[PDB]
């Protein structure tokens, strides 16, 4: 059980770039035994161990991404939800999940929300089934509400809320069951109110926050008296335990209180359209990248958002590495999963290298620089997750691409006739 990728083009660390974290190292080999990252620089290959040949190839950590809604992956057109069921749920995550890998991304974060009275599936056991048989490292974002307001007899089983107990006891369940507490797990849970300023009521964001707490769990949300960060404060609702979503508009003193508390941001570029950063990063505050549900980015893998979110950044006159950063280790910092999202000795070992086998990098002079600036989608030669290969030049096993694109195109067309009803 030991590998030797040998003669990387380059290597990208997702080090905050410092002389301390370096953001690049150049060094050419990498050894790894088991699930971590034994050794970087200059090895010699050993008897009967495995070796990649990465000549020509690029490395960098694979990719953590900090905020989805995968049952959108079969809503990709526009924003249904009550017509998700067994198949068509374990559908949408499968596509959703295996374009994320293929995007060099190892660590996936869901923020699930189709929970209801008497479902009759188990979403979350299909969410960890699903990840598991791609062999990604799963973090479940169990999200909901407890109110509503849409009244209740004019809106079916599905989308009615959960009594505040019921939600309780199922993360309690949740987190005995598949959460693991070290900082590199391949399976966690953190609490997760949809919007938490209207999903739940103030005084159970309170004791929302208390549970999760309670069982050392981190919580997650929405971001849409006084000031919305300044309350979520006063709610128990914020500190390095905590990292938000869609959080667009916000004020210099919302700033200063995100970047005291530590609370991180995921930040999510293409989605955010179809509706800053730099200031936020800046403060201090721990900033990650996601994308959410096909429903709002209709190009949900990590390199196009990554793509996106350089470019903005150059908008903004903001290196390469300062994004690979928040795309890496800055998101595994953030949901705490702190032995993931680096490419350096003692760390797991996830892994991405990509081949730049497509005309658009022919003629970069930083060919390292090719992932996240030329577009496309580079070739993933190897993707590693805790030390596996769950992907060998684009292949994965177990999936059949054309096969998924026929059962996607008519689960489509059963899902567009249904509506009319
Ligand atoms: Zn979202």
């Amino acid at each position: 059980p030991s590998t030797l990728i040998r003669n990387a083009a380059a290597i990208m660390t997702g080090g905050r770039g410092t002389a301390d974290d370096p953001s690049r190292v150049p060094g050419p080999d990498i050894r790894i035994v088991g699930d971590t990252i034994d050794a970087i620089g200059a090895l010699a290959p050993r008897p009967g161990e495995t070796i990649v040949d990465a000549t020509d190839c690029v490395i960098y950590p694979a990719w953590v991404n900090t905020h989805h809604h995968l049952f959108q992956s079969l809503l990709k057109g526009e924003p249904f939800r009550a017509l998700f069921d067994e198949r068509r749920f374990r559908l949408a995550a499968r596509i959703g999940l295996i374009e994320l890998a293929r995007s060099g991304c190892a660590t996936v974060a869901d923020h699930n929300y189709v929970y209801y009275p008497g479902m009759p599936f188990d979403s979350s056991a299909i969410l960890f089934e699903e990840a598991e048989k791609l062999g990604l490292r799963f973090v479940l974002l169990r999200g909901g509400a407890t109110q509503t307001r849409q009244l209740e007899a004019d809106l079916p089983t599905a989308l009615r809320p959960e009594t505040l107990d019921a939600y309780v006891a199922d993360i309690e369940r949740l987190a005995a069951r598949y959460h693991d507490a070290s900082p590199r797990a391949m399976r966690r849970v953190v609490m997760a109110p949809t919007t938490v300023l209207y999903s739940i009521s103030p005084r159970e964001m309170r004791e929302t926050a208390a549970v999760a707490r309670r069982l050392g769990l981190r919580m997650h949300s929405h971001l849409s008296g006084k000031s919305p960060v300044a309350f979520c404060g006063e709610h128990d609702w914020l500190g390095s335990d905590v990292w938000y979503a869609h959080l667009v508009k916000v004020d210099a003193d919302e700033i200063a209180l995100l970047a005291q508390t530590g609370t991180g941001v995921a930040h999510c570029p293409q989605s955010n359209g179809r509706l800053p950063v730099r200031e936020m990063a800046d403060a201090g505050v721990p900033v990650s990248i996601g994308v959410d549900g096909a429903a709002s980015n209709e190009a949900a893998d990590m390199i196009s958002e990554v793509h996106m979110t350089w470019l903005a950044q150059r908008a903004r006159l903001a290196s390469i590495a300062e994004v690979i950063h928040w795309g890496t280790a800055g998101g595994a910092r953030v949901m705490g999963l702190d032995e993931v999202g680096k490419v350096a000795v003692g760390y797991a070992a996830d892994i991405a290298v990509y081949r730049l086998d497509d005309p658009r990098y022919f003629g970069l002079h930083d060919p390292a620089i090719g992932p996240v600036a030329s577009g496309g989608r580079p070739s993933v030669m190897a993707l590693f997750s805790a030390g596996k290969r769950v992907v060998v030049d684009d292949l994965i096993e177990g999936v059949d691409i054309k096969e998924l694109g026929g059962e996607a195109r008519r689960v489509v067309r059963e899902l567009l006739r249904e509506v009319v009803v």
